[PDB]
């Protein structure tokens, strides 16, 4: 009938004992852990005190911090100290001011009161563009004339800061960028370099998140369109980009709701109270607010009762000042003193009025409302003034601050975003300006009541992460900070691209925010851990957890080790996860100069005929050594430099290059002593080893050509997957890809090498076999089927008519097959092949499934959704019946106990038809969580304590009314 149970479990054994001794006798792995063993006093084996590293990690990126913070507060010092002293000149001789503007053709071969200047720009490898270190550089908006009286006065008083700029770039060699925003528009970076190079530039100082940050205070913004008739036509367009442009200067920590009325309020979107300005809730507002008409007849009377009312809401979560209504309108006749008079008599609510549009209504309510309601009145007359018009209720917003003195300025930094001049991820440190003129003699406070502009330097993550040093680790290992918002500031799977927002739609500014638990959310432990390092704790947590493999295929059930602490004098939260093994490592003796001769002999580029290609880790050793793509010129590179200097001396990485060069000469005696008795074995394409200290050796010559792996030892997918496991673990090939497939590569078994240093544990290396294909195909069809059994085949063969006989691994893809067609789909996906099995299979908790949203990905046509499949019953027996499609197939599954793969036996798939609905695995484009869900149980957050929004000696005389 069907073969028994004891049948199965002495096949599955004979192909485990075969399999299990091949890889063990091949790969030598008890070979490579006496020679490490044996090979002692060369170095010595020393603890990660993680309470230790965390700590000495967060005092030195707040020393960086720091650093970056005492040239904000000087900056702006000399800033004041020169507004303070010039004087307003109307008059200019045409060649007066002198300046770069940064926008001009470096050859014009040829302006009212300016005299450009030709500098001269070499390189510079820190920036990668070309730069110039003799003076500063001016971005003035197109829209904005170069030559006008402000600007002109304003280029006087702030040439002076280019001595500062160069002050502080003298002092600490490593600042990036000095930016400082002027309320007019222009802005002067310290470092000259040209201007991004369709070519039509719409950059604006004063919209830049980071000038939006240090220019006010978080807000509750509630936009209160109006619908009605009259808006209908231009208008209704008008107020649709304006709603948008509006909605695109909000924060993380603003929150915002959109609201419309014809003639009884209502919610334009499906948020009700109030929803955090992230990037995906203003995505729903834009869209609700596209999808908006014009119908009715106007009434205030009800539109204002209903935004009061939203803004009294006190159930959610909110930045709990700075409450402003915005009132989108084009003109009327009522000015509603009862609702006014009602709702807000302490005026502790601003409202901001604007008349969109080209009418004749009257606008002299809405000037009105904006007048007694502490607020400001704009008008928005075409396209070309939206972004104006939508920018300046920051400087109705920062008087509070002005006038709290010295005691607003404190230093705030923004989001991880990606730099305007192409430098990657960077963070900015914003310090506000003040107009000081007539502050030690009182006579002027008219117009001190208003910011000059906002200064930043530039930090980029690639500091921070320099900071924490990750090669003493295990590739298991990490570092990652948390701002109170939740976001990563470090974190291994965050990536220069910006943050999708939902499926791409047929037919750079926004910022990289990417939350902690995008990583792998935990209901139980990594929420807690969370919320403890928000709230500003320190604390350890060893827990059992999921982690996800490199690849983004398979999942391990691991233990690791949640260390953290708070990065005192900011609001960042560092944390350091290490696993159990890796709570020591390896750090190489000083050996002698004899020593670097042969364990440098090794590695040459003619030398690696009889040891193997050789590869090397692109890891900065020397100052003097550059990182390289190709693998040639590093390995050439390092050769000459360890053969030209000594390593510890000229100020290189004394530690990494020897312990590079002790990897290299252990796999070299490895390799060369184990490996070069046996030139060619029956069931091996290539034997293997990769190591921690950056270094892999393939023994086989020509097999070196078909290594895809990384180079980088850190970065392998099989060696992070082979050091969680205690046991051998089977690496499935990739399925219908340019790349060699697996019939001349081979399958990929890795195991990992595990010594007993002391009573200490250590897990250095990985070794591993590339296993031939067709042996093991000419191997799997004399093992399983008995010869004198019966007429019909009682097992599967080369072609098997009926009998289903496959092998799998632990993340459902396919590594073996009876039949030449489904073997000829080696590394696919088993759903793809047999739906209904592996739908059975998780039914019945065979395959366990749980899935994350990856959404730094690019699409086709943005989030995509993932899907890693796992054991989850750690058992043998796994007996069931199918019953599909009326036509039942009694199915076997045997697992190998040493390795990770399943031995799954159905009786036929082809004779019993089934649905299909095919189990694909592959990632698929497809909206994230629905966003009203989400707000509905919003994660935790801290938003920031101090707000100024309020003070008597404020002037409320600009209304904008009577001034134009
Ligand atoms: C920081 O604050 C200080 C003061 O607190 C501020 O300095 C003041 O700047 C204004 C200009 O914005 C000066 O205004 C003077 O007023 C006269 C009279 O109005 C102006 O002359 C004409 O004014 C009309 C409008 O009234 C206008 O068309 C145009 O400005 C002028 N027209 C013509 C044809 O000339 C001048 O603007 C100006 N007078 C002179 C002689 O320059 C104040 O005098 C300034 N106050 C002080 C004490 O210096 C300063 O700008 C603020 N910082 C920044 C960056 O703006
Ligand atoms: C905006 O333009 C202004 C006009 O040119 C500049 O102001 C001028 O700078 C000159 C220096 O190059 C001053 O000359 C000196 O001033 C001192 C005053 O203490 C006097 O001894 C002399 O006039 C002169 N001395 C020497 C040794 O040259 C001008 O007085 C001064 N003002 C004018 C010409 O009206 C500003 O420098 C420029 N803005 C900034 C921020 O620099
Ligand atoms: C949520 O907000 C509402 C008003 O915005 C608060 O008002 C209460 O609502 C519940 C709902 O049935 C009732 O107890 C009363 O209608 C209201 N109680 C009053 C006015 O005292 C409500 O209290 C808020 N939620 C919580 C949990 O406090
Ligand atoms: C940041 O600074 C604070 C001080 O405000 C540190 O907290 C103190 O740490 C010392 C030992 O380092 C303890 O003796 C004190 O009891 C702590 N004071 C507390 C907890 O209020 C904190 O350790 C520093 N953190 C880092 C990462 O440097
Ligand atoms: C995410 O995947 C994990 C991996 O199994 C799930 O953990 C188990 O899930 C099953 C049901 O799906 C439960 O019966 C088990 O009790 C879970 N194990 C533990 C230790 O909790 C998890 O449920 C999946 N879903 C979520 C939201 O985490
Ligand atoms: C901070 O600045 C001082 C001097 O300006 C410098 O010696 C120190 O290395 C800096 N710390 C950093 C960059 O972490
Ligand atoms: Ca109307």
């Amino acid at each position: 009938p069907f073969p028994s149970a004891v049948t199965i479990k002495s096949w599955v054994d004979k192909m485990q004992e075969d399999l299990v001794t091949l890889a063990k006798t091949a790969s030598g792995v008890n070979q490579l852990v006496d020679i490490y063993e044996k090979y002692q006093d060369l170095y010595t084996v020393e603890p990660n005190n993680a309470r230790q590293l965390v700590e000495i990690a967060a005092r030195d990126i707040e020393k960086l911090l720091s650093n970056r913070s005492k040239a904000l507060v000087r900056l702006a010092l000399e800033a004041e100290k020169v507004q303070a002293a010039h004087q307003w000149r109307e008059d200019f001789a045409s060649n007066e001011v002198v300046y770069y503007n940064a926008k001009d053709d470096l050859d014009p071969e040829k302006e009212p009161g300016s005299q450009r200047i030709k500098p001269v720009f070499i390189e510079d490898a820190n920036f990668g563009r070309q730069i110039s270190y003799q003076h500063a550089a001016v971005h003035i908006p197109t829209d904005i004339y170069e030559g006008s009286t402000i600007v002109l006065n304003e280029l006087n008083w702030t040439s002076a800061l280019d001595e500062v700029f160069k002050k502080n770039r003298e002092e600490d060699p490593s600042l990036l960028w000095q930016v400082f925003g002027s309320a007019t528009g222009l802005a002067r970076y310290y470092p000259a370099s040209p201007w991004v190079d369709n070519k039509i530039d719409l950059y604006d100082v004063r919209r830049r998140p980071w000038y939006i940050q240090g220019a006010a205070s978080p807000k509750d913004m509630l936009i209160l369109v109006d619908v009605s008739g009259s808006v209908s036509g231009l208008t209704l367009k008008l107020i649709r980009t304006s709603v948008s442009e509006m909605l695109e200067t909000l924060s993380d920590d603003d929150f915002v709701n959109v609201a419309s009325f014809n003639s009884n309020a209502q919610d334009v979107s499906c948020f009700q109270h109030l929803v955090q300005a992230n990037v995906r809730n203003k995505k729903v507002l834009k869209d609700a607010v596209n999808n908006i008409t014009a119908k009715g007849i106007t009434d205030y009377k009800k539109g204002f009762s209903f935004a009061f009312e939203q803004l009294l809401n006190y159930n959610v979560s909110r930045a709990n000042c700075n409450k402003i209504i915005m009132l989108f309108t084009d003109g009327g006749e009522e000015r509603a003193q009862e609702i006014f008079n009602k709702y807000n008599k302490d005026k502790k609510v601003r409202v901001f009025t604007f008349s969109v549009g080209q009418h004749n209504y009257d606008r002299g309510p809405i000037q009105w409302m904006a007048c007694e309601n502490k607020g400001y009145y704009y008008e928005i007359p075409s396209i070309g003034a939206i972004r104006i018009n939508t920018q300046e209720y920051l400087d109705v917003l920062g008087r509070p601050m002005v006038l709290a003195g010295d005691k607003a300025k404190q230093v705030q930094w923004t989001n991880v975003y990606l730099d305007a001049l192409e430098l990657g991820l960077v963070i900015t440190g914003t310090l506000p300006v003040f107009n000081i003129t007539g502050q030690f003699e009182n006579k002027t406070n008219l117009k001190n009541q208003l910011i000059l502009g906002v200064m930043g330097v530039d930090v980029s993550l690639e500091d921070i992460k320099r900071l924490t040093p990750r090669f003493t680790l295990c590739p298991n290992g990490y570092y990652f900070a948390i701002d109170p918002n939740g976001y990563v500031l470090l974190h291994p799977n965050l990536q220069p691209k910006p943050i999708g927002v939902g499926i791409p739609t047929i037919n750079s500014q926004e910022p990289v925010t990417l939350d902690f638990l995008d990583a792998e959310l935990e209901n139980d432990i990594k929420v807690e851990i969370r919320n403890k390092m928000i709230d500003g704790e320190s604390g350890e947590k060893t827990f059992r957890t999921l982690v996800k493999s490199q690849d983004e295929r398979y999942i391990d059930k691991g233990n690791r080790t949640y260390t953290w602490t708070p990065v005192n004098g900011t609001d960042y939260s560092l944390a350091l996860v290490l696993p159990t093994y890796s709570f020591y490592y390896i750090k190489a003796k000083l050996e002698e100069t004899i020593t670097q001769a042969r364990y440098s002999e090794t590695l040459k580029p003619d030398n690696f005929e009889e040891s193997g290609y050789t590869f090397i880790a692109p890891r900065d050793y020397c100052n003097d050594l550059k990182i390289s793509d190709n693998n040639t010129e590093f390995l050439l590179n390092f050769n000459e430099f360890i053969d030209r200097k000594t390593p510890n001396n000229p100020s290189c990485n004394a530690d990494l290059i020897n312990r590079v060069l002790l990897d290299a000469g252990f796999t070299n005696e490895l390799v060369q002593n184990y490996w070069s008795k046996q030139k060619n074995i029956k069931g091996v394409k290539a034997r293997f080893v990769v190591t921690d200290g950056g270094i892999t050796r393939v023994y086989p010559k020509e097999a070196g050509e078909n290594w895809q792996e990384n180079p980088e030892t850190y970065e392998d997918s099989f060696y992070k997957r082979s050091l969680d496991n205690d046991n051998y673990v089977f690496t499935a090939p990739y399925f219908n890809k340019s790349g060699p497939g697996a019939y001349e590569s081979g399958i990929m078994v890795s195991k990992a090498v595990e010594i007993y240093i002391q009573g200490k544990l250590l897990k250095p290396a990985v070794v591993g076999i590339k296993i031939d294909v067709n042996s093991w195909i000419e191997n799997f069809t004399k093992t399983s089927i008995r010869d004198p059994c019966a007429g019909p085949v009682c097992d599967c063969k080369r072609n098997s008519d009926v009998m289903d006989c496959v092998i799998l691994d632990d993340g459902g893809f396919l590594l073996m097959a009876n039949h030449d067609d489904y073997t000829n789909q080696i590394g696919r996906f088993f759903g793809e092949i047999d739906p209904s099995l592996m739908r059975h299979l998780v039914n019945i908790s065979v395959y366990a499934f749980n899935k994350s949203y990856d959404y730094q990905s690019v699409c086709e046509p943005c989030i995509t959704e993932q899907t890693q499949y796992f054991f989850d019953n750690d058992s043998k027996s796994f007996s069931g019946v199918l019953d599909c499609g009326n036509c039942s197939r009694i199915f076997h599954g045997e697992k190998l106990m040493n390795t990770n793969l399943i031995f799954i036996m159905v009786e036929s798939k082809g004779t019993c038809p089934c649905d299909t609905r095919l189990l694909i695995q592959a990632e698929q484009t497809s909206d994230g969580p629905n966003p009203c869900d989400m707000v509905k149980q919003p994660r935790y957050r801290k938003g920031p304590d101090v707000c100024f929004d309020n003070n008597v000696l404020e002037d409320y005389t600009d209304c904008g009314g009577v001034s134009g």
